[PDB]
């Protein structure tokens, strides 16, 4: 029948300094488009986009499966200045950027 | 046209213990079935389970995109003692189990 089998885990990324480079992200203002590049697969990304007056203008949730560059849509932002949050339980990312 | 964002990360999880519940192993030997169940959704994983003389004898990504069940099929497996090793670059998991 079913069994719990004891486990030990070894939390390695709490010794190990991370790469300032796991993440590159960038704006495209011309196409409205946000492009994340992960140098490695990643857990689900809360990726939340926030204009001047505070109003969350764009959430979405980002699986990184694998290495490579996703893409959020931003068309139906105005132009302007925005803050970018992404989290999850590991990491938080903040950055700036304008359409 | 296409622009880096500067972003800061800030790695939560290198000053934060982490729940050792975080993920419940289990195996049924009835229908050779091995369950991972995850808290909160996590980033891929490699699953590889050794016998003995050290063959491994399943090998797998799980991508754990939402929290909840995983379920791994071990029926190749032939009754016996077995070893599980799960690793990807934040976390190495290991036990042991019967089939």
């Amino acid at each position: 029948g079913k069994q719990h089998v004891k486990t030990k885990s070894d939390w390695v990324i709490q010794r190990t300094p991370v790469d300032p480079e796991w993440l590159k992200v960038y704006v495209d203002d011309e196409s409205k488009r946000l492009c994340l590049n992960f140098k490695d697969s990643f857990a689900p990304i809360t990726v939340e986009v926030k204009d001047i007056e505070k109003q969350i203008v764009f959430q979405s949730i980002i699986f990184p499966v694998a290495a490579g560059e996703y893409t959020l849509y931003l068309g139906d932002l105005s132009l302007g200045q925005y803050e970018l949050y992404m989290y999850n339980a590991s990491v938080k990312v903040v950055g700036n950027f304008t359409l």
